[PDB]
DNA sequence: TAGCCACGCCT
DNA sequence: GCTGAGGAGTCT
DNA sequence: AGACTCCTCTTT
DNA sequence: AGGCGTG
């Protein structure tokens, strides 16, 4: 352990993946070979690499690569690489684009001036568009330039894309179940490891579980990889999106929805379709969905709402892929249909078929009940009775909302610059709340987190733990983590509800003193400034209100996990409290706010909207 | 649709 | 658009 | 000269 | 004011 961070980091994730029995049936010899060839480098050897590997792929500079860490002379290294067959030297640099890509505008200069029929001025983009058609059609002169190019680029190393290649497909897996390291890290460009896992990953300790795995995701390395390939695109259409280019998205989506159509029969589908859905979305289908839902998306922005109604009719269509998605998209349909399309008729099949549908739920479900009173309590509407068709009547109860002024300078104000939030955490100190945390979601859940642990990491469950690293059931955001745990859970609701300011002061202790520390989604250690304000807070919110969110959480998490206020003050001598909404110049309450506002209320809880203007 | 925010537009 | 901080190269 | 784009390194 | 999009 001489082994720097980024080393440690790395192999803990050929470690995590190549001890799966699972994992390794999906990689031929001649890959797992690869890896042998790996763990046979020097120490030294793996630095390197590692290093390299994180870098862009691409041409790097002998001069551009400094590692005293490593050596003070990596020409050695390099050739132990090299030899390995893990890295490429000058030697195989051979397309033209590839050496005046390495070369700096600057060089790029010396090279427009030293060929006469160059013009040498201009961007580099440029230069290089020209020196590649004039080695296109004088071929002979070509051989010249890149004869330079070359020369003067200097030495020069690449990673061996396929090499490579076998390591991207392992930190892919690795991050299944790490959630999803990352999409933008493992699943495009190509997989590097996430920032924050590169750091940290060598020194992370993990919750006590047990391994059990009883059914396989992949049905061979031939899955796998198509499984990959889905995933990249995916990958490259968000990417798309993310830099405007909705028109290459376009394509790239309607590309992928062909492709879909193919695989619409084959073998594998069959027992995907089988799987429970905490691994069903690992599969082809369920990544296939995912981008046919961002395809909606791009229907929307350019604003073909025909198209788009009739693609998330398709998703709709279906309850095998992404279920926990059809709140998104029977909202996302009926605004579509009202607004875009303004087919009042549609509108209320929509909202009603909506509405029937168990798998939406709190934002969207009240988005849609939402809808149907505007719409029926409208005379654009009034010709019909068949929204009266007996709506529950879910009125989100009435809130208290309330208004203080701040000088505005995300927005920042003066006070010292601080935040909308932080400007309100003040008003309520001289409200007479000396206390006081900004943690949105993650002061209840990391309370939920340290009162349900052992439950959460309870044995017993097939499927959820499949291997090292993991800092959640893969269950936690279905419906099955709570159905699966029932009676424990409601045996443990019920204590909670139950239990005295002393019972929760002393559980909280308890997984506080055994996990410290320990690596849980739902815990963030640093949250609260010690066990003891945790212990506070506790005995201010009391059983029956810490139970009624913790029943939220773990009976649906995936819908619920957003939309709490965020802001939690309480006064330290009275035990009072008050879970306050800071509403800034420009945002309102989203539907999920308003339906945590109304059942923390119901919990009976003291809840305020703080609205903040500027001066 | 990941969720957030600031802005801007329409009604 | 954003989800971090600094430096080197490119652009106009 | 200054603005912006791209890339790397983070830690223990 | 609020519903909706855009980046
Ligand atoms: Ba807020």
């Amino acid at each position: 352990t001489g082994h720097p961070y980024y080393l440690r980091s790395f192999l803990v994730v050929l470690k995590t993946v190549l001890e799966n029995e699972d994992d390794m049936l999906l990689f031929d010899e001649q890959e797992k070979g690869i890896v042998t060839k790996f763990y046979q480098l020097s120490a030294t050897g793996q630095k390197l690499y590692v290093r390299l590997f994180q870098r862009k792929l691409s041409w790097i500079k002998m001069t551009k690569l400094e590692y005293e860490e490593i050596a003070l002379d990596l020409t050695p290294v390099i050739e132990e690489l090299t030899n390995a067959g893990f890295l490429q030297t000058e030697s195989e640099l051979q397309e033209l684009s590839e050496v005046l890509e390495l070369l700096s505008a600057p060089e790029l200069k010396s090279l427009a001036k030293t060929f006469h029929l160059a013009n040498p001025n201009g961007q580099k983009q440029q230069l290089v568009d020209a020196f590649l058609k004039l080695a296109k059609q004088r071929s002979v002169i070509g051989a010249v330039i890149l004869k330079r190019a070359k020369a003067l680029a200097g030495q020069s190393v690449r990673i061996c894309k396929g090499p490579r290649a076998v390591f991207s497909r392992i930190l892919l897996l690795f991050s299944l179940t790490d959630s999803m390291e990352d999409e933008d890290a493992a699943c495009g460009g190509q997989g590097q490891l996430s920032t924050v896992l590169l750091v940290n990953l060598g020194r992370m300790e993990f919750p006590s579980y047990t391994i059990n795995r009883k059914t396989h995701i992949f049905q061979d390395r031939d899955d796998l990889i198509r499984y990959a390939a889905a995933t990249h695109m995916l990958s490259d259409i968000s990417s798309a999106m993310a830099n405007g280019n909705w028109e290459e998205a376009k394509e790239l989506a309607q590309c992928a929805k062909r492709d879909w159509n193919r695989l619409k029969n084959h073998p594998s589908l069959r027992c995907h379709e089988d799987l429970p859905l905490f691994l069903r979305c690992f599969t082809v289908g369920w990544i296939y969905t995912r981008i046919l839902s961002r395809f909606v998306e791009i229907l929307q922005r350019l604003h073909m709402y025909e198209e788009a109604v009739r693609e998330l009719e398709s998703l709709l269509s279906q309850r095998i892929y992404c279920p926990d998605s059809r709140g998104r998209w029977w909202d996302r349909l009926a605004l579509n249909l009202h607004q875009h399309l303004k087919r009042l008729e549609p509108t209320i099949k929509c909202i009603t078929e909506g509405l029937a549908d168990p798998e939406v739920r709190t934002g969207h479900r009240l988005s849609l009940y939402q809808r149907a009173v505007r719409l029926r309590e409208s005379p654009s509407c009034k010709k019909f009775k068949h929204l009266f068709q007996q709506l529950p009547e879910m009125a989100v109860q009435d809130v208290k909302h309330v208004t203080i002024t701040g000088r505005l300078c995300k927005s920042v104000f003066v006070m010292v610059l601080c935040s909308v939030e932080e400007l309100a955490l003040a008003h309520y100190r001289r409200s007479g709340f000396d206390q006081g945390i900004h943690g949105e979601g993650s002061t209840f859940s990391t309370l939920y987190g340290l009162l349900l642990w052992d439950i959460i990491f309870m044995d017993g469950i097939p499927d959820v733990f499949r291997n090292a690293c993991q800092a959640f059931p893969l269950d936690l955001c279905t419906d099955s983590f709570f159905t699966s745990r029932r009676p424990a859970l409601e045996a443990r609701l019920q204590l909670i509800h139950d239990a005295p300011e002393e019972s929760l002061r002393a559980w909280v202790a308890a997984t506080w003193h055994e996990q410290e520390g320990r690596v849980a989604s739902l815990v963030s250690w640093d949250r609260f400034t010690s066990l003891q304000q945790a212990q506070d807070l506790v005995s201010c919110l009391g059983g029956p209100v810490l139970s009624g969110v913790c029943r939220h959480l773990a009976a649906d998490f995936r819908h619920c996990r957003g939309g709490l206020p965020d802001l939690v003050v309480w006064n330290s001598q009275s035990r009072h409290f008050k879970l306050v909404e800071v509403k800034g110049p420009n945002d309102r309450l989203s539907h999920k706010q308003m339906i945590w506002l109304a059942e923390l209320q119901k919990l009976g809880a003291e809840v305020e909207v703080c609205h903040v203007v500027a001066v």
